[PDB]
């Protein structure tokens, strides 16, 4: 068997007496009083080895330095003053024999601090992908990866239980996420391209029309977008989809799956079922289709209060938001919040004081005429700060609602905690502001409301669709909807998606063809798996939980790609660089 | 909640009495004696649904034709007759209510026949390919599928309970000098990515990394023929391992197909698994995938002509025999015979085995060394003797694909599930010298100093796992001294400006402490088709490409507008 009896880490004062035999890295080395003290490490923690001058290991103990690789054997015994700071803290390894079995030089940054329970200075990320290798050693990354073992594995626990059938689906397939596909050329016949998928969708659907009824995949999707906040060029879903299903039953099923990540990978208790909030609810509320539910201040509309006012800008304006913080601030504040709200295309930032009668700063002038309704509405106390955004509904919502999570971090508000929300009965539509015009906020294949077919022709811009957003903390983790299984209904769609009969049979005739042999209802969703893991884990990026990632410009400094390739290798595709 | 109260092919006698509600697809309908009867079909199997001329249902179950969508409402009822063909074959269900969900084209080939336990007819596969979605309808293909959900949840059950980490590793990564499958970088025309060949130098550095033991159901790209049923991208089970020696690999690899087949098949594997050196298994049986499925070993004899005046033999440096337990035909050892010969060899000697004697071909030249030929072939009267006689790796691979050609001939049963494991492979091989796997696989210790004197007998601790002749896995310890590793490469001839254009990265990591370690990869999609019987991995792929390496489904390769291929600045030549 294995010459290792027991891991480094794992020693513990019932192992007194014990002759042991260990291997792993030097976290570092300490000589004193003729005694050499190496901390040997491995994925399990630190154990303190001591070499004594009389012993035959210490020959090969004073060669040694951090992170060298030895074997080490030994009588564990307890330590005259124990180091309460480690799991192993009581013990130590008296030695009676060593190896080097590999030598180390100096690594551009240290990753000993955090196997002693020490904080880490932080590096440069650029020279930790570098040598990711290295940055993988630390403490806080091996938990992270471990983490993610423990959540894809208590997934398949889950679904596996629920009798989903996991299925692995193409890589090298044809171009529709609302994205931008990567390309793979076909060696044989230039001009011939594979691309790699930026999702799963279409294979699963067809899936269902193959009668597994529930499936389920760890797939990796691939999207070449640009302005992206933390873009990596491919990530990680939990991607599932269900046969014989309304709604309901997809976020009921989610919800349970949830609860059991979270208990069997962070041990941590989750309140089912979820909060429901439907997209016109969550945007009043709180101006954003994902919110964040760690706190309160909520929006209250108040336009039908301008309607005598003499105030121009607030009688004639669709909306106007405000919101009660409690805290007077600095016009610095103000300014800031300010700057923010324009940023998101409001008009502007009304702000002023609540004092013990009437009110002070900023439009406070504006404010005295009303107060007995007003002050019922949004319940301000002496000391708070109103804000206001004047304008059309969906302006006014969101630029309060950003101005609303700005205020949380200026005024340092304890959010703590997971806070999940499904968002439900989105439009299936979205009005571009900038382009004027219809975008869909789900991928075409969503089914639109039944109740609302005949809206299609009549008023599309009415028309609700069965889709769904999960939300954690104010970020989407996951989004799905119920699908369109009758043919006609898609290519109707379709056609109101602005895709003609042309664009239609290239790009998606395989999938309506299939359609038209018998497809059940089914719908299903997509968890970001790297996303969720961030935030379980209070990680600023998704490079934190994933082994070997890019860089923010999509490159591997470890690796060195992307680089060029020979000039007869890219002549075998039958492909050359447009001279600029 | 959901509609319907069960899976359609789940009732079962246990069920009579209950209402029900059940989902799924029309598998046939049948008239007979003003009853209608619906066979509903979903993925746990077929049940009997019978519509009444009093039924509410009556009208709509007339009028439902083959794969629509329904969805029926009864009372669950014993059959007058079961039908035990079909595990709901006690049971039917009286319909009350009969409503169509989706109404379906006649398919182009029947999905129907072996939900019933029915041989199903053997269909074009391009066709079969064209329309997947239909094919996965079909019970064998949802086997297939479900088999392979259930091999990959046992890998993780025990690879978890053993300590791995299952660690996803990168598909967008380094082009290097197989070919490499490219991805143009939008933001820097003339840079590419690369899909990976497999992950050997990331999971190598999570041994680096200090994680121990790694697993990963990996996908692996390869841009090459693809003939003898490749296909452009296939899956392995990926797994490296820290202070390990060849027996621990091994030993924890017995144990984990074993609990695969136990959880997933139902089969018990005695373990451990038999092994073999390279040289052993080339001895025995000429090929280093041996077929434990029979006998029928070769036996080396060229010690016995050294004194013959037979010259082909007494001048040959080979001399493999085999010993057919059948008196074959002129024919059937012609056929023998051209195997032979296509396998290199210069033909193929032959003699029949009686009472006293010989006789047949070379007989004559076989009687002066009668005694000692039948006790080192063990051959007895009625058999047949063949012979090669050459180069001893010649002698061997022909006779050894001679003896595979006779297992057919001779009919024999070859039958349940044989591994064993192929060890002790060369380090190198002629070409200069060359390396027989990866450059990375560790020479056998005790042969080091063999590295520069004598190259062609060291030892690697590389092992091959076999399967009913078969490769299903392969792999090695690796070098994890950087000084080592030169030396190799010094004995390679691969220059520095080679080693950083290929291994740079991984090369300097190695100057940080890398511990002892080593792995092994399965071929997945392999092994699959070996469980199901499978002549070919498309047949334990969801959505495969054709022989071709083209998706009749989908139509990709496809061309892309000039406008997208120019916003990445490369066109066509
Ligand atoms: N996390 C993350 C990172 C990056 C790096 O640049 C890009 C991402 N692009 C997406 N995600 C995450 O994947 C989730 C689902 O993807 S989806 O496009 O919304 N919907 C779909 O794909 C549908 N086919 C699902 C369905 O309808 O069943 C999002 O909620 C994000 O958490 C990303
Ligand atoms: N099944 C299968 C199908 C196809 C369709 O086109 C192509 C294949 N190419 C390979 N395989 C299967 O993968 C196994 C391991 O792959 S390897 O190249 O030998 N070694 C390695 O890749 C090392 N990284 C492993 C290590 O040393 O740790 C083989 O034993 C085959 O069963 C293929």
């Amino acid at each position: 068997g294995m010459r290792r009896t027991h891991y480094a880490g794992s020693l513990r004062e019932t192992h007194v007496g014990e002759e042991v035999v260990l291997e792993g890295w030097v976290n570092r080395r300490r000589d004193l009083g003729g005694l050499i003290f190496l901390d040997l490490r491995d994925r399990e923690g630190l154990v303190q080895l001591v070499a004594h001058p009389a012993s035959p290991a210490y020959a090969t103990a004073e060669r040694v330095r951090p992170e060298w690789v030895v074997r080490a054997k030994g009588l564990v015994r307890l330590r005259p003053e124990p180091n309460p700071r480690l799991a192993t803290g009581r013990v130590e390894v008296e030695l009676s024999a060593l190896e080097v079995l590999a030598e180390a030089k100096t690594p551009p940054f240290p990753v000993d601090a955090g196997w002693r329970g020490e904080e880490e200075k932080e590096a440069s990320e650029e020279l930790r992908l570098k040598y990711r290798y290295l940055d993988l050693r630390r403490r806080r990354m091996q938990e992270n990866l471990r983490l993610r073992h423990r959540v894809i594995k208590a997934i398949w626990d889950f679904l596996d239980r629920e009798g989903f059938v996991q299925v692995e689906t193409p890589f090298l397939t044809k171009s529709p996420e609302g994205a931008r596909d990567f390309l793979v050329p076909y060696r044989h016949e230039p001009g011939l391209f594979y691309a790699l998928p930026q999702s799963p969708q279409l294979f699963k659907q067809m899936l269902m029309v193959a009668g597994l009824d529930r499936y389920f995949q760890i797939a990796r999707c691939f999207r070449d977008e640009d302005l992206r906040a933390d873009r990596q060029p491919d990530f990680t879903q939990l991607d599932l989809e269900m046969s014989f299903v309304e709604v309901e039953d997809v976020l009921e099923l989610n919800e349970r799956l949830m609860a059991h990540v979270f208990r069997e990978a962070l041990g941590v208790e989750l309140p089912l079922p979820f909060p429901r909030l439907s997209y016109e609810e969550a945007m009043e509320r709180y101006g954003s289709d994902k919110p964040d539910l760690r706190f309160g201040l909520e929006l209250k509309e108040v336009g039908p209060l301008f309607r005598q006012s003499g105030f121009r800008v607030f009688q004639e304006a669709e909306s106007v938001k405000a919101l009660a913080l409690p805290k007077a601030l600095s016009r610095k504040e103000v300014a800031e919040l300010e700057e923010v709200a324009k940023r998101h295309k409001a008009q502007g930032l009304a702000w002023a004081r609540v004092e013990e009668g009437g009110f002070s700063g900023g439009v406070a002038k504006f404010l005295e005429p009303v107060r007995e309704a007003l002050l019922q509405a949004t319940e301000a106390r002496p000391g708070d700060t109103l804000l206001f955004v004047a304008g059309p509904r969906k302006v006014a919502a969101t630029a309060l609602g950003a101005v609303r999570l700005r205020a949380a971090d200026l005024l340092g508000l304890k959010r703590e905690g997971f806070r999940f929300l499904w968002v439900v009965d989105f439009p299936l539509l979205e009005w571009d502001e900038e382009e004027e015009a219809w975008t869909y906020m789900h991928h075409p294949f969503t089914s639109p409301h039944p109740e609302d077919l005949p809206l299609l022709e009549k008023d599309p811009g009415r028309v609700r669709a069965l889709a769904y957003d999960l939300v954690l903390n104010g970020v989407e983790v996951g989004g799905g909807s119920i699908r369109i299984h009758d043919p006609r209904l898609q290519a109707r769609v379709f056609r109101l998606l602005g895709i003609g009969e042309e664009e239609q049979r290239e790009k998606f005739g395989f999938f309506l063809e299939a359609l038209e042999y018998g497809a059940p209802p089914h719908g299903g969703i997509a968890w970001g798996l790297d996303r969720l893991l961030a935030l379980m884990t209070g990680s600023p990026s998704i490079r934190e939980v994933i082994a070997f990632p890019k860089n923010k410009e999509g490159k591997d400094p470890l690796t060195g790609a992307p680089s060029p390739v020979p000039e007869e290798q890219l002549r075998e595709l039958g492909l050359m660089v447009v001279r600029p």
